[PDB]
């Protein structure tokens, strides 16, 4: 191979990790096509913080399109040519500006007192409760309203149906005859649903409707001379997806992990009580002064990253960190392994949120849950925001205990996420 001479072996993240430990800051593995990864700081800040290297299309192929139906597509996340990804990037910036974001607290409050009052409704210590089902259909509800302006209803148990169509969909990611079809007809179904949601914008705006400025919006502008509506859709889906999915499992990782840290816990209690006290309602500016929610969140992403990583195309042969690398040849970057490796972390399996306290010296390329640079995510401080609120309501009202049984382990599909559906019984505080 043109890969033989490069150090390697003569949960798949965690079979990266032995390797890395294994054999050093530049390995080769097999994803899907030959790759290799790279976990020295320095490559990560040389790769990532360049508009010279580009994402590797090859890699995204398995999210552009699955058994042939198209999934991301050219949207936001999947589209690797530079100027394409650059024009509605900018565009679509607009719906995540700072009174973009901050005119959301609303949505954010709603959906997640409807969370807690459920919760509240069920707290008796016994009946068991999925939070990662009940914090997905959170995130869901607060999506579909946040960036959409619908209301999916699915904390009411609306929306089974498309419900059943997202998770048909992830499981094909990383895939007889039969699931072969409840996968295409999956993917159909989300994309039908998004030529659904843009004809009624389209009727709102014909008939001159009030029409927030949302993430909806901005995606119809970044399309205004395609002779189809196969770009819209790509972002439609991309949105819709990224949008919801790693959210929720950021907040049921967060969730399992605490069941397990009660001195955390009540620390967590005591800001909460501090800053917002009994009011129902968190301002954006309490956002602020919850500075140990946000560094559990952090330490949270550190052990936990739904999006495990990212790669770029290397063009042409480099040496990297001593290490002969082809021209072209698939750069894996992962903050999964980074997060776990005692070379960059002390105890790496220590969950301890002051490696996030200020005055904690920061991570320096060795922590990047939302990746960094040019394509970094566009929803970081959406995600930030509606987490903190979530999390902060749920500490202020109510108790959480694992059932016993409940595994802490993980499943990969393109993303991670708990391998059980985090089922606690619930007490009111
Ligand atoms: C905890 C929540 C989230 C995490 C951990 C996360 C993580 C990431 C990561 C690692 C990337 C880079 C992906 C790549 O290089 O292939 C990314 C990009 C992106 N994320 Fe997120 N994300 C989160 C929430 C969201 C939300 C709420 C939205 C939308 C409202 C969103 C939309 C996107 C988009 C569109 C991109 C591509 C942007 C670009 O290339 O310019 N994500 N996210
Ligand atoms: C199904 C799904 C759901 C959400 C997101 C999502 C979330 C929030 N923001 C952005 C995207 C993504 C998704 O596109 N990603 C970026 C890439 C990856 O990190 C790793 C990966 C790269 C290539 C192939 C497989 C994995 C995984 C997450 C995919």
């Amino acid at each position: 191979s043109r890969y033989e001479h490069i150090p390697g072996p003569p949960v798949l993240q965690d079979v990266f990790l032995d390797w890395a430990k294994k054999y050093g800051p530049v390995v080769r593995v097999n994803v899907f096509k030959t790759s290799v990864i790279v976990t020295s700081p320095e490559s990560v800040k040389k790769f990532l913080m360049s508009t010279k290297y580009n994402k590797d299309s090859k890699m995204y192929r398995a999210l552009q399109t699955v058994f042939g139906e198209r999934l991301f597509g050219q949207g936001l996340v999947s589209e690797c040519n530079y100027e394409r990804w650059h024009k509605q990037r900018r565009v679509i910036d607009l719906a995540f500006s700072r009174s973009s974001l901050v005119s959301l607290m609303e949505t954010f409050n709603e959906k997640a007192e409807q969370l807690v009052e459920i919760l509240e409704a069920k707290a008796d210590g016994q009946t068991p409760v999925s939070m990662q089902d009940m914090l997905t259909y959170t995130a869901m509800d607060i999506l579909a309203k946040a960036a959409f302006g619908m209301e999916t209803s699915m904390l009411l148990g609306a929306q089974k149906p498309l419900s059943q169509a997202v998770k048909l969909m992830l499981e094909g990611i990383t895939a007889k005859r039969k699931q072969l079809r409840e996968v295409r007809e999956s993917i159909r179904f989300l994309r039908q649903v998004g030529r659904d949601w843009v004809q009624r914008r389209r009727e709102a705006l014909k008939r001159g409707e009030e029409v927030p400025a949302d993430i909806l919006t901005q995606i119809l502008k970044a399309e205004e001379g395609a002779q189809d509506d196969e770009g819209l859709l790509d972002n439609f889906v991309t949105f819709f997806i990224a949008g919801h999915e790693t959210s929720a499992n950021h907040l049921a990782f967060t969730v399992m992990e605490l069941s397990r840290q009660p001195e955390i816990v009540a620390r967590l209690q005591a800001e909460v009580d501090e800053v917002i006290g009994s009011k129902r309602y968190l301002d954006f500016e309490d956002l602020g002064r919850l500075q140990y929610l946000s560094q559990v969140l952090k330490e949270s992403l550190r052990l936990y990253p739904p999006a495990w990583g990212t790669f770029r195309l290397l063009e042409e042969e480099t040496l990297i960190d001593g290490v002969r690398v082809p021209g072209n040849t698939p750069l894996l970057f992962s903050t999964y392994v980074m997060g776990r490796m005692d070379t960059y972390f002390e105890d790496p399996l220590t969950f301890n949120p002051d490696r996030f306290g200020p005055g904690a010296p920061k991570p320096r390329f060795t922590y990047f849950p939302f990746s960094l640079g040019h394509r970094s995510c566009i929803g970081q401080q959406f995600a930030q925001m509606e987490v903190k609120v979530v999390m902060a309501k749920l500490l202020q009202r109510l108790e959480f205990r694992l059932v016993p049984g409940q595994r802490f382990g993980l499943q990969e599909q393109a993303t991670l996420k708990p391998l059980d559906p985090v089922l606690c019984t619930l007490r009111p505080r």
